[PDB]
């Protein structure tokens, strides 16, 4: 999509809505089982995709189920499969320790908007055994900047699926975020989001969707 040298575009794309979502509940790293919404979403988002005109060169993934099942809905929809959709373990969401299974209401009716919050949110504080954003960060950048650092400099546009921690971290470390700047952000379930990187990879305008 992007030109030679030029400010490189990168689609992201988070999946939908799980089952556990539904329910309400922490995920974590467990592979939930997306849901119509999640699919509607993604063939939605894919038809979105295709519909705008976005053309894909080359697509990243988490190692998980859902985006990688996203992903193949996605790519299959907007009519090309052929792309390449890489998988990434480190694309994966931040771990919720002990947390996972435990009702949002709950959770935050026993560790408030305050605790849960630095608990889900924070920086680089994360819940007994569960991950952080810093932790995700450098754990996902690498990835990054190992196999995507390569392309995304010769001018190409790229596919991301993983998960708001993962594109958190991404868009964290690609947009040069603050300890304080970054659990403020947020972005879109369902629906894609581009970001309008440079020739190095760093954002230079802002995101943006194609619905």
């Amino acid at each position: 999509m992007t030109t030679e040298a030029a400010p490189n575009l990168l689609v992201l794309t988070r999946h939908g809505e799980s089952e556990w979502n539904k329910l309400n509940l922490f995920t974590g790293w467990k592979d939930p089982a997306l849901s119509e919404t999640g699919i509607k979403e993604a063939k939605l988002g894919g038809e979105r995709l295709k519909s705008r005109g976005y053309k894909f060169d080359i697509a990243f993934t988490s190692a998980l189920q859902r985006a990688q099942k996203t992903c193949q809905i996605i790519l299959e929809e907007v009519g090309e499969p052929n792309l390449e959709t890489i998988k990434s373990e480190k694309l994966n969401e931040r771990y919720y320790g002990d947390l996972q299974g435990l009702n949002k209401d709950d959770a935050r009716k026993k560790w408030g908007a305050e605790q849960v919050q630095i608990w889900r949110r924070s920086y680089d504080i994360a819940p007994p055994n569960g991950e952080s954003l810093k932790d995700t960060a450098e754990r996902v950048l690498p990835y990054y900047k190992s196999t995507i650092v390569p392309h995304i400099l010769k001018g190409e546009k790229v596919l991301i699926a993983a998960h708001g921690n993962s594109l958190r971290a991404l868009i964290m470390d690609l947009e040069g975020l603050t300890g304080d700047q970054i659990v403020k952000r947020e972005l879109a379930t369902g629906v894609p989001i581009v970001y309008h990187l440079d020739k190095d990879g760093k954002y230079v305008s802002k995101e943006l969707i194609d619905n």
